[PDB]
């Protein structure tokens, strides 16, 4: 299995739909390695829940929580962590307004080597219960023979790129993790890292992050052969007064690069209303009416969440994926799973007449390119060749459909659990 791409377990579907799926308890189990230390990068944390996901034998090993919380929220997290002597925190600097530390990553240092997990789930129970979420699992990276001279680098430059990503935090506690990574052999890695980090980037530095990083990799490591672009996500930023301001101009321009129909997949109200969670699934789909009302034009690109292929049409998506399928959707030129939602905050926007890329947040994903496996393209696995986790082709919103908008009421029809939704 060359991809090592997994979905999280969903409670309450037929067990057949959880056969190749992973819960965090599985990821942290002793079968995966004898744990010594770990770092947990994320956005939201429930510390009591998190510690419980570790096997009892490992619960006292050091854990570093990497977060972006400030003021009172930061206070709250420290309070959550206080009781656990083995837990340290690293506040990632967020010097730009409206940025978040949104990266979901685990660094797992074992007696036997090192593992990197890049995923989409917050570290709270509900994100691992009945949502569609995605995971990439690195191989077990061995320590470099303490007596030999090797880079430990892969053809995709994953090791150097991961170090550069951690270096951007400028954080004492991560330097230690950087040193650990230095000591291991990551040469078997066959994916490319795509990161976002907060800043304003000029010239050559523009290629390092966000959608320009993606553009760069697609220019260099894909070849060009009407192949649509698909974007799928759970949060929607303010994209501008029309499609030409950002979405179709710089964003789509990066996505269609190689060596055009745009499908966007975002749950409708109906998708949410009849999900396994009902309306409260919408708590993790924070599209606000203030944003939506500025950009009604966007919604003509929206397609319903549908995942009969994975038994997950009723498990609302918190995964974010981007991809480039062929005209008949039977193959893809590339696939990306990442933390990055559909916002300029996450992906970058051009400033100062296009000489500067502004990114607000930390984001992280892995790009699957056929060239890294010695191929031109991947055939799509039609029944969860690349395991695309939702149905193709994507289905357009019907005429009575609306995008899920979190902060308005839904009181005309009850959800799965016989409840209404009145946010306030
Ligand atoms: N702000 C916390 C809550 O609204 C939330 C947190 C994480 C998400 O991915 C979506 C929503
Ligand atoms: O954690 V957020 O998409």
């Amino acid at each position: 299995n060359p991809f090592q791409f997994y979905l999280t377990r969903v409670s309450g579907v037929k067990p057949k739909y959880n056969s190749g799926a992973l819960h965090i308890k599985d990821i942290l189990s002793p079968l995966f390695g004898t744990l010594v230390s770990s770092a947990q990068f994320n956005y939201c944390f429930d510390v009591d829940w998190l510690v419980k996901q570790y096997p009892p034998e490992f619960r006292k090993k050091p854990i570093l929580l990497v977060h972006g919380d400030k003021r009172e929220a930061k206070a709250h997290l420290h309070a959550q962590a206080k009781p656990y002597e083995n837990i340290s925190l690293c506040q990632a600097k967020l010097d730009i307004a409206f940025g978040t530390h949104h990266t979901k990553m685990m660094l797992l240092l074992y007696e036997e080597g090192l593992r990197v997990v890049i995923h989409t789930s917050n570290l709270i129970h509900a994100d691992w219960h009945q949502k569609t979420q995605g995971i990439w699992l690195s191989p077990l990276y061995p320590r470099i023979a303490d007596g030999t001279h090797k880079s430990g680098e892969s053809p995709t430059h994953f090791k150097a790129n991961l170090i550069s990503y951690l270096t951007a935090y400028n954080a004492p506690s991560l330097k230690e993790w950087i040193d650990v990574i230095h000591k291991h052999d990551l040469s078997e890695t066959n994916v490319y890292l795509i990161g976002s980090t907060p800043g304003r980037f000029q010239g050559s530095q523009k290629d390092n992050w966000g959608h320009f990083r993606l553009k760069k990799l697609l220019k260099d490591h894909a070849s060009s052969m009407s192949w649509p672009v698909v974007g799928q996500f759970s949060s929607v930023g303010s994209l501008g007064a029309d499609e030409s301001k950002w979405l179709c101009s710089e964003f789509k321009e990066s996505m269609l690069t190689l060596g055009v129909p745009l499908y966007l997949i975002y749950p409708s109200v109906e998708n949410v209303r009849t999900s396994l969670e009902g309306y409260p699934a919408g708590g993790s789909l924070p599209y606000s009416i203030q944003t939506a009302e500025k950009q009604n034009w966007l919604h003509s690109y929206f397609h319903k969440w549908s995942a009969e292929t994975s038994g997950r049409s009723n498990a609302m998506p918190h995964i974010k994926t981007y991809m480039r399928p062929s005209p008949d959707f039977s193959k893809i030129a590339w696939f990306l799973v990442t933390s990055a939602n559909l916002s300029k905050a996450a992906w970058g926007a051009l400033e100062k007449n296009g000489t500067q890329l502004m990114i607000r947040s930390y984001e992280l994903g892995v790009l699957f390119l056929p060239s890294a496996l010695g191929l031109d393209s991947f055939k799509v696995k039609q029944k969860f060749t690349f395991p695309v986790p939702y149905d193709l082709p994507p289905e357009l919103y019907g005429s009575k459909d609306r995008p899920w908008i979190w902060n308005i009421p839904y009181v005309k029809a009850p959800d799965t659990h016989g409840n209404m939704w009145v946010p306030s």
